[PDB]
């Protein structure tokens, strides 16, 4: 019962190089049963297999998160206010001089920023602490797209099939 | 620069006796690798499930007490040619009522939470038995696993990337 709730490529400045990174937004079931959905959020690179960063945010976490980065949404809004940002970052990313910016900067957890530059000033809308999957993480998730992967071949041979008769 | 040459890597008939389990046979994945980190590496892995894999990296350094251990009068070069040799007689074999020659996967005893297996070629006929091989192998760390299944990522994205472009063709 996980939810994908995003995943495109997206330019990231990573603390320095500019570099194509996968980022990947999921709802999943809980510690608790009565907390809301984690949500999980996933940085990987489609051709530096041992690339991985991931965070988990339960409801609980995320109400510090609130306080700290004072957030005016609630929990079950953040989703998509972070989407929307990511969205902004993707809409500017291609433009002659981009306006929103996402930002990976440091086995240690990275920050993920997402920051709105307002000529030389720079506002920060959002402030991630990324974690370095272990070899245990990344384990897990190459196993993930080698299922998906597989059933995305099985499909593709299943139209061939198809069109081959045709 | 690790320089890598696949020698071998087929399906076998696997007698698998596991740490406090009964017999099993079982359709295990074997290969054979060279390696420039030159080692030979000894690889098994399942193809339905991905998280089993039990491995033995041999350097020609570390060939020189192994041949001893094996019982063998060949040199590093020639060890592949012989495993091989071997492992397609099990193949040849794996139907028939009373295999001549099979494959088990044993495991060892241990203390702690880490225990090898044995990898045994066996000879038999009829009250008659000889192990022409017994290698220890060890079960497959995360770190092992993650190398392991990344190969086998970038294996299938290729596929499914040659698939795309045929459809692409016949699709025109």
């Amino acid at each position: 019962m996980t939810e994908l709730l995003f995943n495109k490529r997206l330019q990231v400045l990573v603390k320095e190089r500019r570099s194509v990174i996968r980022v990947s937004i999921e709802l999943q079931l809980p510690s608790s049963p009565v907390h809301r959905k984690d949500l999980v959020v996933r940085l990987t690179d489609d051709t530096d297999l041992y690339f991985l960063y991931n965070l988990i945010i339960s409801e609980e976490d995320f109400q510090s998160l609130k306080v700290q980065q004072g957030l005016l949404i609630d929990f079950t809004s953040f989703p998509q206010k972070f989407i929307d940002l990511l969205e902004q970052c993707i809409c500017e990313q291609d433009k002659e001089n981009p306006r929103f910016l996402l930002q990976l900067s440091s086995h240690s957890p990275s920050n993920l920023n997402i920051v709105e530059t307002n000529a030389d000033k720079h506002l920060t809308h959002l402030s991630l602490k990324l974690l370095p999957g272990s070899d245990t993480d990344i384990k897990k998730y190459l196993a993930s797209c080698l299922s998906s992967v597989k059933e995305e071949k099985q499909q593709l041979q299943q139209k061939l099939r198809k069109t081959e008769e045709d």
